[PDB]
């Protein structure tokens, strides 16, 4: 079906009339989707001839392993990255078991795209935009039961230190419905934008039983529109968490956030404080701080912080259908659900 748990209603490429190729390198993943534009007379077609489920079977583990041991020595390196340009009939890049890329998937005016079952890690390119996963004025775009990781550290002389590695999941322009579920993300200091500037708001994105793990910042950096966090296990956030920025509104329900600083805050700008409506998490009044090992810090702007524990605007009817499980079962549970090798896994409330 479309359902994705989420704002974003795909099947990908798993439609009728859909072709199934199998990738073994990153090059392949290229020329199979290169192919599919063309039509039974060899001529080009917009937006692609015919869907596609692609399955990657390719190993770089050699390539990650060798990163994860000279972390400072990647952000120079050229980037590297499989680009699903303009791509509309339909398209699922789903990894194999024990597969893993040291390259990233950015979409591009685009739609109908499924992403699950990828390892990606330790990509080059940090200074260069070296991107695990972009969405790029892409709506309907699902990026499921996937492990993102890296290194949460920024080395030194990198420009603008904040370039070792680039980040996780960035969505920007018009990629108006997008839902980021299941995934395993850790050892990542910018998880990713929800908008690339003050004037790129808008969009509804739905984050929705990530398993978040020593990551820095950005979870997401949200520049208006809506976002909806539901089942999510946040824990081990060396910086911020959610930060609702440009009138943005936010519906925090039903996550579990554990040793956590600044979990939810709208911060950088000094001005235009977004929302966000609080329900069912394991944190509900600000005695439960202390109990989850939260902390807060104040900013050298004006800034909003969810200390008191209140909701500060409303949020409007979750178009889609959804059973968010409690808090306490995404803890105990979820670890077992987010990532790859999970067979695309879900987490139910007879699970709990
Ligand atoms: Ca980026």
């Amino acid at each position: 079906a479309t359902d994705t748990g989420g704002y974003a209603a795909t099947a990908g490429g798993n439609v009728t009339g859909a072709v199934s190729k199998t990738a073994t390198s990153m090059q392949d993943i290229v020329n199979i989707i290169d192919a599919a534009r063309l039509d039974a007379n060899g001529k080009k077609v917009k937006g692609g001839a015919y869907p596609l489920v692609i399955t990657y079977t390719g190993n770089e583990d050699s390539l990650i392993n060798a990163a994860a041991a000279n972390i400072c020595g990647q952000w120079s390196k050229d980037p590297r990255g499989v680009e699903i340009k303009e791509f509309t009939k339909g398209i699922t890049i789903i990894g194999a078991n024990g597969s893993s890329a040291n390259f990233g998937i950015w979409i591009k005016k685009s739609s109908d795209v499924v992403v699950q079952n990828m390892r990606i890690g330790y990509l080059p390119g940090g200074a260069k935009d070296g991107d695990m996963i972009r969405v790029d004025d892409s709506p309907n775009v699902w990026v499921d039961h996937n492990e993102l990781f890296a290194a949460n550290h920024e080395c030194d002389g990198t420009p603008d230190n904040d370039t070792t590695f680039e980040s996780a999941v960035d969505i920007k322009g018009a990629s108006n419905t997008v839902t980021v579920s299941y995934n395993y993300i850790h050892g990542v200091k910018k998880v990713g934008l929800d908008g690339s500037s003050s004037s790129d708001t808008g969009r509804n994105i739905t984050y929705h039983h990530n398993y978040y793990n020593d990551v820095n910042a950005r979870l997401p950096l949200q520049r208006g529109g809506l976002v909806h966090a539901y089942n999510n296990l946040y824990t081990n956030i060396t910086g911020s968490g959610l930060n609702v920025r440009q009138n943005g509104q936010a519906l925090i329900e039903n996550n579990w956030f554990e040793k956590a600083i600044n979990p939810v805050t709208s911060r950088y700008d000094g001005k235009n404080f977004g929302t966000w409506v609080l329900k069912g998490n394991n944190i509900t009044k600000p005695a439960d701080f202390s109990t989850y090992s939260i902390t807060w810090t104040a900013d050298t702007k004006p800034y909003v912080n969810a200390d008191s524990w209140t909701s500060t605007g409303t949020f409007p009817t979750v178009a889609y259908n959804y059973s968010p499980v409690s808090a306490q079962c995404v803890k105990d549970k979820l670890p077992g659900y987010a990532g790859v090798g999970k067979n695309l896994a879900t987490l139910t409330s007879t699970a709990c």
